[PDB]
């Protein structure tokens, strides 16, 4: 098996079903004794918890699924009838992703579609009833976050005030994404600095709030 099938295996075997904390605790766990994986992690995902709470977004797009530890993490703090809709590229992914929200019993607030950000973005109006967007996580692969932001803003999903936060800033780096952010009036920007899920590396956040065209 693989490591993926390794962390929702311990997560079914280590946490309470319907219970979203005792989920990312066991994730953590397992991302910390066992095997390192790619998951936001607790210290970036308190930032993200901080800013879901300021915001109460009613409908947040996510770009990168894995095994489902920030879709977790966000959708247990959504309120009722809000939603998330995650895009993963990676079938087996994809499948992890369903099951470990369905164990945390979040299931009813989460689509996870199966392909790639690129070709499901614009189809998020016709298909998925889609008007605007309250915010974005951006953590799928380091050289789509400018292309994806790019067409979010075509396709006409983002609003004034529409929030995107960007994991990895830092660690991989997302260097075009960020000079672009920074230095266009399009976007109000804040960096918080964290550290690399389960390391003492230094990583961050990117919050780039939209302001119009
Ligand atoms: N173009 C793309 N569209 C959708 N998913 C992509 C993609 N490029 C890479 N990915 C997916 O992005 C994921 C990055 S890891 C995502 C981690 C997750 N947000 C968490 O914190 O728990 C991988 O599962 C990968 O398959
Ligand atoms: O590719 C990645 N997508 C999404 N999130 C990531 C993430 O949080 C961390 C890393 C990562 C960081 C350091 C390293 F040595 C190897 C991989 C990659 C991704
Ligand atoms: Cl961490
Ligand atoms: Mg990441």
């Amino acid at each position: 098996d693989t490591k993926e099938q390794r962390i929702l295996r311990y997560v079914q075997q280590n946490a309470k079903p319907g219970d979203p904390q005792s989920v990312l605790e066991a994730i953590d766990t397992y991302c910390t004794q066992k095997e390192w994986a790619m998951n936001v992690g607790d210290a970036k995902g308190q930032i993200m918890d901080a800013v879901i709470r300021e915001y109460s977004p009613s409908l947040v797009l996510e770009l990168g699924a894995y095994c489902g530890y920030s879709a977790v993490r966000m959708a247990r703090l959504l309120q009722p009838g809000a939603r998330l809709l995650t895009m993963e590229i990676n079938p087996d992914c994809a499948a992890i992703t369903q099951q470990m929200l369905n164990f945390a019993g979040l299931q009813d607030k989460v689509t996870i579609l199966n392909g790639a950000s690129q070709d499901l973005i614009p189809q998020l109006k016709k298909k998925y009833d889609v008007d605007t967007l309250d915010m974005v996580f951006l953590d799928h692969w380091k050289d789509r976050y400018l292309p994806d932001t790019l067409l979010l803003e075509k396709c006409g999903l983002l609003r004034k005030g529409t929030v995107l936060l960007a994991d990895n800033v830092i660690v991989p780096g997302t260097p075009d994404f960020l000079a672009y952010v920074r230095g266009s009036s399009s976007f109000e920007c804040t960096h918080y600095s964290s550290y690399l899920e389960y390391m003492k590396v230094v990583d961050g956040l990117e919050k780039a709030i939209y302001q119009g065209p």
